[PDB]
């Protein structure tokens, strides 16, 4: 189940998944913490920001104890983008595309 404790072998898969996402062409808005210059009032709207650089740090530090927690931070990144941005937005579409890529990759890691 997704509650099972992460092993050292699992962490190699998570590193692989994370780097697949960082390399994706649509991932550029999510690579680093949002710069307030790039999004007005972002940190007034979004009370739990998340990004792929923060998850990478968390992976390197063995922050994650069960896969569900890794999935949770990833889903915040997508949730935040879709709440902050209107469905019209190319940033919104970036979340649509990258979340679908994440599901494919997550299914693969689970297998
Ligand atoms: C307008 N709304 C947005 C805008 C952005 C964004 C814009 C610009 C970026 O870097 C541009 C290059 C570096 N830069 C410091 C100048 C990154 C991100 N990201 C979201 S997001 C996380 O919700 O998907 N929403």
């Amino acid at each position: 189940s997704v509650l099972t404790p992460l092993t050292e072998k699992d962490y190699e898969g998570l590193k692989r998944v994370l780097r697949s996402l960082q390399a994706h062409k649509m991932a550029w808005p999510f690579l680093e913490p949002v710069d307030p210059n790039d999004a007005p009032d972002y940190y007034g709207v979004i009370k739990e920001p998340m990004d792929l650089a923060t998850m990478e740090e968390r992976v390197q530090r063995r922050y994650y104890e069960k896969l569900t927690e890794f999935v949770a931070d990833m889903t915040k990144i997508f949730d935040n983008c879709r709440y902050y941005n209107p469905s019209d937005s190319p940033f919104y579409q970036c979340a649509e595309v990258l979340e679908s890529f994440f599901v494919q990759k997550l299914k693969g890691f689970k297998a």
